[PDB]
C-alpha cells in the first residue's frame, strides 16, 4: 500500500496555469512549497474552484483570485468606483456583476459551517457573499444564495470529489484533511 509524494500529485492532475499561479501564490508570501505540499494543493484546489466558478457563467464574474495583490486590488478599486460599492478590506475571490456584488469562494477538508462561520468572522464585511465547498459534495453559502445552478456547483463538487479520491489512491487524503488547523 504505497505512499505518494503531494507535489507528484499536484503536478500530475492540476493544469500547469494552475499550478503556476499557486507556485507564485506561495512565493508571494516567501513560503517554501516543498515543506507545506498540503497548503500548495489546498491553493491549486482553491484556484481550480474558483475558475470554474467564474466558468460555470461566462461574461458574469471578475476574476481576482491569481492575480496580483496590486493588479487585484486594481480590478476592486476599478468595479468599486464604478459602482461606489464599499471598497472590502481583504481582498475577495469574484465579482459577481448580476447581482452586483463581491464574493469569497473557501474549500475545506472540514465541516462546512465551521469554515463558513471563521470566514465570517475574519472578513468583517457583511457585504461580501460567502461560498464554502467541501470535497464530500456539501456547500454554505450566504443567506441560503447559492449564486449558480444544481448542475454547475454539482460540476464543481464532482472536480473536488475526483480530486480526493485520486488523493485517496495514493494515500494522500489522510494526511491532507488532517492539515487543516
Ligand atoms: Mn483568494
Ligand atoms: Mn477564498
Amino acid at each position: 500500500g504505497p505512499l505518494g509524494s503531494m507535489e507528484d500529485f499536484v503536478r500530475q492532475c492540476f493544469n500547469p496555469m494552475i499550478v503556476e499561479l499557486a507556485e507564485k501564490t506561495m512565493k508571494e508570501y516567501g513560503e517554501d512549497l516543498k515543506i507545506e505540499t498540503n497548503k500548495f494543493a489546498a491553493i491549486c484546489t482553491h484556484l481550480e474552484v474558483c475558475f470554474m466558478y467564474s466558468d460555470a457563467s461566462k461574461h458574469r464574474f471578475e476574476i481576482i483570485e491569481g492575480r496580483d495583490r496590486t493588479m487585484a486590488w486594481t480590478v476592486v478599486n476599478s468595479i468599486c468606483n464604478t459602482t461606489g460599492a464599499e471598497k472590502p478590506k481583504f481582498l475577495p475571490d469574484l465579482y459577481d456583476y448580476k447581482e452586483n456584488r463581491f464574493i469569497e469562494i473557501g474549500v475545506t477538508r472540514r465541516e462546512v459551517h465551521i469554515y463558513y462561520l471563521e470566514k465570517a468572522n475574519k472578513i468583517k464585511s457583511e457585504k461580501t457573499h460567502i461560498h464554502i465547498f467541501s470535497f464530500t459534495g456539501e456547500e454554505m453559502a450566504t443567506k441560503a444564495d447559492y449564486t449558480l445552478d444544481e448542475e454547475s456547483r454539482a460540476r464543481i463538487k464532482t472536480r473536488l470529489f475526483t480530486i480526493r479520491q485520486e488523493m485517496a489512491s495514493r494515500g494522500l487524503w489522510d494526511s491532507f484533511r488532517q492539515s487543516e488547523r
